[PDB]
C-alpha cells in the first residue's frame, strides 16, 4: 500500500508514471472532457446525483467520454487517496449539522459513527480525490482517507487538469466504498470528522 501523506514531490512522480501509460490510450476528445470536468466539476456531478443519465443529451455525451476514458487505466499498486468534503456524503440532512464553530458536535459525530461505520456508500457523481492530503482539506469538515485496490480504475489527471497541483486521482462514477472507521480528529485549527474507507473494485 502506497500512501504519500503530504509528500507532493514523491506523489507527483508516481502519478505521472500512471498518467504516462494512460495518455497513449486516450483520444483527444477524452482528454478535453477530463480537462473541462476538472475546470468545473459541479454541473456534471450534480446532474449525476440529482437527474441521472437520459435527461440532457449534451451532458450524457460528456459523461460517456469520461466513463470511457477511466476504464482505460488500472492501478499497478494499491494506493491511498484523500478527499475533503462535508456532511453531504451522509445525506443532505447531516450536512451543516456536523460543526459547532471550530469543534465537531460530539453527539452528531457519535450518531454518524453508529449509523455509517460498517456500511457501504455509493457516489453517483465522479469521485475526485488527491494523492496527497493537501492544505485545502484543512478548511473542510470531513476528511476521507480512501484505499484504492491494485487493479482498480483510477486516473491521475493532474497533467491535464485545469488546476495543476491538486494531484487529482479521478475515480469512476457510481464508486462503492466501505467505511471501516469514523472518528473526530483535532489537528490544525478546526476539528474534523475523519472517514477511513476502502473502494470495492
Amino acid at each position: 500500500m502506497i500512501d504519500f501523506r503530504i509528500d507532493k514531490e514523491k506523489a507527483k512522480k508516481w502519478g505521472k508514471k500512471e498518467y504516462s501509460k494512460w495518455k497513449s490510450t486516450l483520444t483527444e476528445e477524452e482528454k478535453r472532457q477530463i480537462t473541462l470536468y476538472t475546470r468545473n466539476a459541479s454541473p456534471i456531478n450534480t446532474y449525476l446525483r440529482e437527474e441521472g443519465i437520459g435527461s440532457k443529451p449534451d451532458m450524457d455525451k460528456k459523461i460517456e467520454l469520461i466513463d470511457k476514458a477511466l476504464i482505460k487505466t488500472k492501478l499497478k499498486d494499491s494506493v491511498t487517496v484523500y478527499r475533503g468534503t462535508d456532511g453531504i456524503i451522509f445525506g443532505k440532512e447531516f450536512q451543516n449539522t456536523l460543526m459547532n464553530g471550530n469543534k465537531v458536535n460530539g453527539e452528531v459525530a457519535k450518531k454518524i459513527k453508529k449509523e455509517f461505520e460498517g456500511t457501504m456508500l455509493l457516489e453517483r457523481g465522479y469521485l475526485s480525490t488527491s494523492l496527497v492530503n493537501g492544505t485545502l482539506f484543512l478548511a473542510r469538515p470531513v476528511l476521507i482517507e480512501l484505499k484504492i485496490p491494485k487493479g482498480g480504475n483510477a486516473g491521475y489527471v493532474d497533467p491535464i487538469s485545469y488546476y495543476p497541483g491538486q494531484l487529482e486521482m479521478l475515480l469512476p462514477r457510481d464508486t462503492k466504498y466501505y467505511i471501516d472507521n469514523i472518528k473526530i480528529i483535532v489537528n490544525g485549527g478546526s476539528q474534523r470528522l475523519k472517514v477511513e474507507a476502502r473502494v470495492l473494485s
